[PDB]
């Protein structure tokens, strides 16, 4: 019923393939896994999504030991193919797809949901350049009936996890994923990442502690974005800004225009 095309992204468990369907050309992702208990809980988050700022999850089909994920295309691709290397973006694109990004989050977060692997390759692009939080492989539940639970595996991408996830033995999720939004948002205004790791033997992130703000990618940052990048980038999860505040940010709500 469908051929696989081209490879759209990758992951931990199986493949992400563009698939033209035989009859009505429909073109869809679908995620294809061999061989059980990471992709029962993968397709059970996938279940329970419904945002306009969520990829949208069609279904599911189990072929012998074969599972494919069906997953509506995003036609706009990804956030990372609109980051100019070394540039970003404009400053106004930025700020919407941010607004975008807090909206998605938002949602996550209010349905218990940890993505843990933000990143402008997992951010893609509807028709009318919407984001969309993709990839849920790493995705977890942190709140159930009520109740936190706190994390204490450590998954993600190196340049885009929170300090305390190196550190510590156990972790609040929503201080984690607001931390990578911020290097997402680093990465659009300036189009490079600003350190591998947030550890002490990485020169770049020791000279962001000592406010080195004079260095790259900071120096290519308005002052505004920058003081609202000083409140999300902040060690201590536990003094760290929370996505309420960051919707009170002067540069969150600056009008921008073009
Ligand atoms: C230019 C071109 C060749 O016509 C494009 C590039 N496109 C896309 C779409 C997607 N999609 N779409 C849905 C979807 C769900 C999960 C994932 C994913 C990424 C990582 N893990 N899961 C990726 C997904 N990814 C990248 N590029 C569309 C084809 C436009």
């Amino acid at each position: 019923d469908w051929d696989l095309v081209q490879t759209l992204g990758e992951g931990a468990y199986g493949e992400v393939q563009l698939a033209v369907n035989r009859v009505t050309e429909e073109a869809v992702a679908v995620k294809i896994v061999d061989m059980p208990e990471n992709i029962k809980k993968e397709i059970c988050i996938l279940k329970m999504l419904n945002h306009e700022n969520v990829i949208k999850f069609y279904g599911h089909r189990r072929e012998g030991n074969i599972q494919y994920l069906f997953m509506e295309l995003a036609s706009g691709g990804s956030l990372f193919d609109r980051i100019e290397p070394d540039i970003g973006m404009p400053e106004p694109d930025a700020q919407r797809f941010f607004h975008q990004l807090m909206a998605g989050v938002v949602y996550l977060h209010g349905i218990g949901i940890t993505h843990r692997d933000i990143k402008p390759h997992n951010l893609l692009l509807d028709e009318r350049d919407n984001l969309k939080i993709a990839d849920y492989s790493l995705a977890t539940v942190f709140r159930y009936n009520n109740r936190e639970r706190l994390l204490n595996k450590m998954c993600g991408t190196l340049p885009y996890v929170a300090p305390e996830l190196l550190k510590r033995r156990e972790f609040h999720a929503e201080p984690v994923d607001v931390w990578s939004c911020g290097i997402v948002l680093t990465a659009m205004l300036a189009g490079e990442l600003p350190w591998d790791q947030p550890s002490d033997s990485c020169q770049e992130y020791s000279d962001w502690k000592e406010k080195k703000t004079y260095l790259n990618p900071w120096k290519k940052i308005d002052s505004a974005p920058l003081a609202l990048l000083h409140k999300i980038l902040v060690e201590n999860p536990s003094a760290r800004i929370t996505i309420p505040d960051i919707k009170k940010d002067r540069w969150y709500n600056k009008p921008l225009k073009k």
